[PDB]
């Protein structure tokens, strides 16, 4: 999975992104 900042998990195959408001999110890319 997706870890990044091991606070926050995500689907394997998403990047980590973070909000304009310092909130991390899962973005699918290709």
């Amino acid at each position: 999975v997706i870890h990044c900042d091991a606070a926050t998990i995500c689907p394997d195959g998403t990047t980590c992104s973070l909000s304009p408001y310092g909130v991390w999110y899962c973005s699918p890319f290709s």
